[PDB]
């Protein structure tokens, strides 16, 4: 029987590793990408922020939990739920405590703390627990980066010992906790310090995929993967492109979740090895080749570009659901590439001989 | 090797018919639905009246014809045209030689005419080509619905001629005449009449689904369908609901096609044999089972009403899939149990068993 939770690095190159996670419901390669639940992938990410507000986690616990309700019985990822209060929610008002904030689906009120992210998350069902953090706004001054790095550090003590109380969830989840600090070195420091201190199964990097921008960020994890436990995961937060990914593994990080695949699918992007295509454009309407000349995914076995234009252009659910599978078989291919490349010692070579073909 | 087509009743009961059409890319199992090919069938529906607007009749053609494009390689029917032109187009101009319309994508000018019509269904190579008909608005006056089934029973004159023109056409497909006449006996059998004097590979059912009512509808049906040939399919078009397809059926129709499965499935409804179901109503929210309790399709077997609620809410495009998934399904397990009861001799049970779940 597997454990709860053993992670294991079985090569490296450079700061990159290759390994797995064991948890009960399965084991996840690393470096890994996750993808939404609601789009092969060894884990998928459950909307925490989305399923407190529809049906509500109580709910979805009353169902079964996420694993019986999405019938997915293989791990599932869920965030804390802040990051999109932030984002998407109205009237936020903010205390040591936590957050409140009004619903925009119905105008009901809800509190979102350490204690509740974990309790929504029990509810869930999910494996791989997120602390309840606040991701730091970019870009901010020194001083603000590190209050509101000194909250998230307390939040995540709060967050370990909810976690804890919760005997089903502490024998059956993991826990991460995540690094804020903003782009400030000693604040990263400090931050990852904090998170090592009160002991978390994995540890993510927070703060990043804020709007800084590809080099700054790669300037970022060159400083803060160090100081993260070397034995543990290294997840980075909303992270993104495959470029993002590649310059991410080669800076050490394991795991990955990001909007692109999905948004893209149904915004008429395909990824490629040769980059982005935009499928709508008529340079595409009367284009033989599969969406990508070297995928494997059942879209490319069987239909052109010219057809998935089409059925775009037409307006056809069919084409951005062809789109989206093509795009998470992508990611996949990237990632069993990037994981076998480190295993077999030609990393390297395969970021260089990426970005020349991906960018020509 | 298939013949070009033949067709073969393996059993009857009542006016009901159950068999094959055998054509050079496949068997067709009657009764037949016939479902759009954009959206198992042993047959879809290739769409003329988009695909001549988008890309083009000749387009199509040089990417390899229909088949090709779509990445089917059994039969396709295509209709003629018209219906679309005069439901959809604007500015349309009507003449004994054809209708000329415009484009509502890009204004370009077009023309259907019977020869035009037979072509453009030979550059998108399908294998049952519809006669290029008149449908009659309902309500018509006996006078306007004789006036425009006469100049029907000219067109299909005009189209068996284009048609037999082209080799490749005539020895590879099969052409189909379309009964006019509106709601009038006396029009439905010089139709009638006139389309087995010319001589076609089946008959469909024109002018109806127009507007007129299942009672209506089918009082024509008991007196239209004796009229054609016995021992060739007879299709209704535009048919339909499940209740119409099984009262058609009894009438003796063979083939049918219908926009509810793929609207109903982008729009939220879910085909059962206890009714449609609105999947979005809250009264699904927190409902365990599939969306029908005896589906074997592959939605069905592994997800509930609630959580494709609970997608279709969040507007996820994976929900309207499952739903078109499995109302496609439901069609395909509706005329499988026709098929299969008409040859048990058990139709006319089916068929009140039936109506009285499918009402309840
Ligand atoms: C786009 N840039 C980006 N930078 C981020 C930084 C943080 C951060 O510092 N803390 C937390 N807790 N979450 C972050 C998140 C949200 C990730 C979730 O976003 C969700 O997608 C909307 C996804 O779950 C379906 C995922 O949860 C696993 C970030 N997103
Ligand atoms: C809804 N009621 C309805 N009554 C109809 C009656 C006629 C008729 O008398 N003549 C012709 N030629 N076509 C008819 C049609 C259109 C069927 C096509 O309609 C297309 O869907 C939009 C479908 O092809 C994707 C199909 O072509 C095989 C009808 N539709
Ligand atoms: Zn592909
Ligand atoms: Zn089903």
């Amino acid at each position: 029987d597997r454990p709860r939770f053993s992670f294991s690095i079985a090569a490296r190159e450079g700061k990159a590793r290759t390994g797995t996670i064991e948890m009960k419901r399965g084991v996840i390669r690393t470096p890994a990408f996750m993808p939404v639940g609601t789009a092969g992938a060894d884990i998928i990410l459950g909307n925490t922020y989305h399923l407190m507000l529809r049906p509500g986690a109580e709910r979805i616990a009353k169902l079964g939990g996420l694993h019986s309700f999405m019938g997915w019985d293989r791990p599932i990822l869920t965030d804390s739920g802040g990051y999109q209060v932030m984002s998407l929610s109205s009237l936020t008002k903010q205390s040591e405590e936590g957050v409140t904030f009004k619903s925009h689906l119905d105008g009901s009120r809800h509190m979102l703390s350490p204690e509740r992210s974990i309790e929504i998350q029990h509810l869930l069902g999910s494996d791989i627990v997120m602390a309840f953090d606040e991701c730091t706004p970019y870009p901010a001054t020194p001083s603000r980066a590190a209050s509101s790095m000194e909250r998230s550090m307390r939040w995540a003590k709060r967050s370990r010992d909810a976690f804890d109380s919760r005997k089903e969830q502490a024998e059956n989840a993991a826990l991460f906790g995540i690094q804020q600090g903003s782009v400030f070195e000693n604040l990263r420091q400090q931050s990852a310090d904090a998170l090592a201190e009160i002991g978390f199964d994995g540890y993510a990097v927070g703060g990043l995929a804020v709007g800084e921008g590809q080099d700054e960020m790669f300037r970022v994890l060159d400083f803060s993967v160090p100081m993260l436990p070397d034995d543990k995961p290294h997840y980075l937060m909303g992270v993104g492109k495959p470029d993002d990914i590649v310059g991410a593994v080669e800076r050490g990080i394991d795991m990955f979740d990001c909007v692109l695949p999905t948004r893209s699918g149904r915004n008429g992007q395909a990824f490629t090895w040769d980059g982005p295509i935009n499928i709508r454009n008529a340079r595409f309407s009367e284009d033989l080749k599969p969406l990508d000349s070297e995928c494997h995914c059942a879209v490319c076995q069987k239909w052109s570009r010219a057809y998935i234009h089409h059925l775009i252009r037409a307006g056809e659910i069919l084409g951005a659901m062809l789109m989206t599978e093509h795009n998470i078989a992508f990611y996949q291919q990237l990632m069993q590439k990037i994981r076998d490349s480190i295993s077999e010692g030609r990393f390297s070579q395969f970021a260089q001989d990426f970005r020349a073909r991906y960018f020509a």
